[PDB]
């Protein structure tokens, strides 16, 4: 009730940290959770105006996009399935050229609602190319604040313990977008946190569903896609499923929306379903991370059961280290802990 009194509407919150607050990443995450930001599943953090992760983005024209994907979308009435078609490798220069070309460039519009309507109206036409899942970073090696390449959260325990790297999850990914490129409805692998930084370019728009309401979205999605639901216990993790905000409203699924500008951070929280699209040519960097609060989510995450090489992180080291008194019960399959999506991560006891 202390936590349930904070952000009771579960709306997307925006934060403007000072440079002092901005330096300690995990601490500021704990803070915004103390303010109830996590209840939305998504939050925006606008960094100090003097902070910059890179002096200049003029040298990256020759950066290679090894596996650009053409996004074919099929559907109607607010329900869509996205099929990825991998294209030949190409450079950022070659990508931007195509992105800004007359055929793929952003349509003209007044307010955001107009561009949003055009997105949902034309989603299945003129399939765009997304320069997605590029291994790398655009942070300068010296930037110590909010460095996606080295956030130093307890997610580091995975590699530290096993040597295992999972691309885009405990390593950084770059996303080069063009108009009408999409990311489908999903939570993160193992229901982790994620961080997303829009380095440059046109905006990225987001939809989010509160974790305390995530199950309702799942039930809706299973109803809409019964074939997919029968074939996999977590088919949304395929990240192929697009659902319009009008469809969510029609079925009483609560949600919020936010538009991300260049130079801005987006944080997604455990079991926070989100989706969205890019307004035009841009570039974003992202990875996943953890807090102590995530551990229970990780233990209870419902994973994909049909796809091989799907991301499954062993929770053992986390339970042993941060829940020693529950380790035996958990191994015996008798840990029946129930998650309260309103509670902030325990690191926020300072606040
Ligand atoms: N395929 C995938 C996996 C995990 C993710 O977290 C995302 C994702 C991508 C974007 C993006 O395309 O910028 C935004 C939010 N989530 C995509
Ligand atoms: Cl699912
Ligand atoms: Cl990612
Ligand atoms: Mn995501
Ligand atoms: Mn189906
Ligand atoms: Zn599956």
């Amino acid at each position: 009730s202390e936590s349930e009194t904070l952000n009771p509407s579960a709306r997307i919150m925006t934060f403007y940290p000072t440079m002092e607050e901005f330096r300690n990443f995990s601490r500021y995450i704990a803070y915004i959770e103390s303010q109830g930001a996590h209840r939305a599943g998504l939050a925006k953090v606008v960094p100090p105006k003097e902070w910059k992760p890179r002096a200049s983005y003029d040298d990256i024209d020759d950066l290679v996009i090894p596996a650009p994907i053409q996004q074919l979308v099929t559907g109607q009435s607010g329900l869509f399935t996205q099929y990825n078609i991998q294209k030949k490798a190409m450079t950022v220069r070659e990508f931007r050229k195509i992105a800004n070309s007359d055929k793929y460039c952003t349509p003209r519009y007044s307010e955001f609602e107009e561009l949003e309507r055009k997105y949902w109206k034309n989603l299945t036409f003129n399939p765009p190319i997304y320069g997605a899942d590029v291994n790398g970073t655009l942070y300068e090696k010296h930037v110590d604040e909010w460095n996606i390449g080295r956030l130093r959260t307890i997610l580091d325990l995975v590699e530290k313990e096993s040597g295992i790297t999972i691309e885009g999850v405990n390593t950084p990914y770059l996303y080069f977008g063009m108009w009408k490129t999409s990311f489908a409805w999903h939570t993160e692998d193992m229901d982790l946190y994620s961080i997303n930084y829009l380095h440059f370019g046109e905006p990225k728009s987001w939809y989010s569903v509160p974790p305390e309401h995530g199950k309702r979205l799942e039930r809706l999605a299973k109803g809409f896609f019964p074939g997919s639901a029968q074939s996999c216990e977590a088919f949304l993790r395929h990240k192929m499923t697009l659902i319009s905000p009008l469809m969510l409203k029609k079925y009483g699924i609560p949600f919020d929306k936010v538009t991300q500008e260049a130079g801005e951070f987006m944080i997604t929280f455990p079991y926070g379903y989100h989706a969205g699209f890019n307004h035009g040519f841009n570039c974003a960097e992202s990875t996943n991370f953890a807090t102590r609060r995530w551990i229970e989510y990780g233990k209870q995450a419902v994973l994909c059961s049909c796809r091989k090489d799907m991301v499954k992180i062993s929770m053992d080291v986390f339970v042993r280290k941060f829940q020693p008194e529950r380790y035996k019960l958990w191994k015996a399959g008798k840990d029946n802990t129930v998650i309260d999506h309103t509670l902030p991560t325990p690191e926020a006891a300072e606040f």
